[PDB]
């Protein structure tokens, strides 16, 4: 069968690349289309930015939260991969919605850092995927130690199952505003950081829209959604590759993407 | 001040086999210093600051919606087009994802998208005009308007011509106070000049641009600064053409230097 001839070429994968990957494709409503190791535990890394895009967005739709709220901040905001909070310190702060796009579409850790001061930290996140129904996915930490990864460590995980219904809640099962859920969408097609990883793998003619991540350890992620074939789908991907190259995990994930295009285009 | 000013122009000059036109401005377009102030420069991609600007002018007057979706296929797709190839599938940008594209990632596809909305190069003259600018030009789409073949007058400016348009739309009422606070916002986080002006400039200022590289070793970079509590309007553009592309950054970064020495004079 095509979910047959999907797991085998996985395996494939898996063997000659030393690596795991952990798939979940779900319709709109959740319902399972195919997925690998869906019940494994992941490190999270910075594909935990788009809920907490979805957080805020629902805090700004609920009328807790303006997008145009000044968040100051100073030098000690910035670590690793902050280049928009880098940019805009002289000027003292950065919007909420400055600092969510910066967090969803360049990955920086500053902003999303930002953000997480301002909502009540890991916690608050975790109650967040509590609320729209993901009993799995937690947030322990904040940025760049969240990442480091460490085997069999539970903190910072999902799994490809609850993140993929997470994607799905956010983007059609109502957890935001109309106008709310075509910007996060928007933001996802948008991304400045997907251009080698999953998109790389489809389609030229689909439409997608994705977040990655980079872990220690080999954790290489992508989480998002596709629209082909006048059918829309949320997708997530967590890989760990040990002994790859940062470009080998690159290569990775778009060849997941082309597994995963061989599937759809079979279903 | 305005000595050291230009003799330690003039010897990056003759070092790197270079020519450095240089004007600041107050706020209200009054001269600070300059240099070469008047000659004509390609503007290359430093047009998409005014380009944004007349973006802006229209959405306050409501002759354009910033959520106005703008329809296009892969023939749109030219050099250095990154937004534009990533929004590709979905079939559109809308105007101020183009906007905020050109301007924060010299995105020249996107560019292109508002140009074919305004009705191309003569109405970006037109609003160079409109703004009380005389010398600016847009003949030209991109990327053969950045051709900057030698003595061309197309699509040029100068120094001067652009400083005081910089100040004309930050802070001489051009735009509304909402839309002025946007773009300035735009040029403090643009993607593509951490290592030009800002690069020479004290970390404690706050500053935003808008960069340019073009044929025959042009590299711009116009903006705004805020120095010990004083506003003011940039404009750099340069030619080099014997210099790489790392040591035209480092050119106009070491401009950047020279003028932080005659501002804190
Ligand atoms: C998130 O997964 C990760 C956090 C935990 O640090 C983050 C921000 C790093 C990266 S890759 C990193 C950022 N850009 C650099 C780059 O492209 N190179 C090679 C210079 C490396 C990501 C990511 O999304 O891939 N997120
Ligand atoms: C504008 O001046 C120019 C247009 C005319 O093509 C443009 C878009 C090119 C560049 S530099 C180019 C884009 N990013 C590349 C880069 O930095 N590297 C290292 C590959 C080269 C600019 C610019 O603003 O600097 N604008
Ligand atoms: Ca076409
Ligand atoms: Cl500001
Ligand atoms: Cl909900
Ligand atoms: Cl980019
Ligand atoms: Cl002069
Ligand atoms: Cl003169
Ligand atoms: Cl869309
Ligand atoms: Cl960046």
């Amino acid at each position: 069968s095509e979910k047959l001839t999907f797991k085998t070429d996985l395996e494939k994968l898996e063997r000659e690349k030393a690596a795991q990957i952990g798939v979940a494709i779900v319709d709109p409503q959740g319902e399972i289309v195919a997925g690998h190791r869906m019940a494994q535990r992941f490190a999270m890394c910075s594909t935990f930015k788009f809920p907490l895009a979805a957080l805020v967005f629902e805090r700004i739709d609920s009328g807790t939260e303006r997008g145009d709220r000044k968040l100051s901040y100073g030098p000690d905001m910035i670590v690793e991969w902050s280049p928009a909070t880098e940019r805009f310190l002289a000027s003292g702060h950065m919007t909420v919605l400055e600092a969510a796009q910066a967090a969803v579409q360049l990955s920086d850790n500053g902003a999303t850092n930002l953000l997480l001061r301002e909502i009540g930290g890991p916690a608050a996140m975790t109650q967040y995927f509590r609320k729209i129904g993901d009993s799995v996915s937690r947030l322990d930490r904040k940025e760049p130690e969240m990442s480091d990864n460490t085997p069999g460590d539970l903190r910072d995980t999902t799994t490809p199952i609850a993140m993929a219904r997470t994607v799905a809640k956010v983007l059609y099962g109502g957890a935001l505003t109309s106008t709310s859920t075509h910007t996060i969408e928007r933001w996802l097609i948008g991304n400045q950081t997907g251009d080698a990883t999953l998109r790389a793998g489809f389609p030229k003619d689909w439409v997608v829209g994705e977040k990655t991540g980079t872990c220690a350890n080999g954790g290489r992620n992508d989480i998002g959604f596709f629209k082909a074939q006048e059918r829309d789908y949320a997708v997530a991907v967590y890989t760990t590759a040990p002994k790859l190259s940062a470009v080998e995990r690159d290569e990775l994930v778009a060849s997941v993407g082309q597994v995963i295009t061989q599937l759809i285009l079979s279903t």
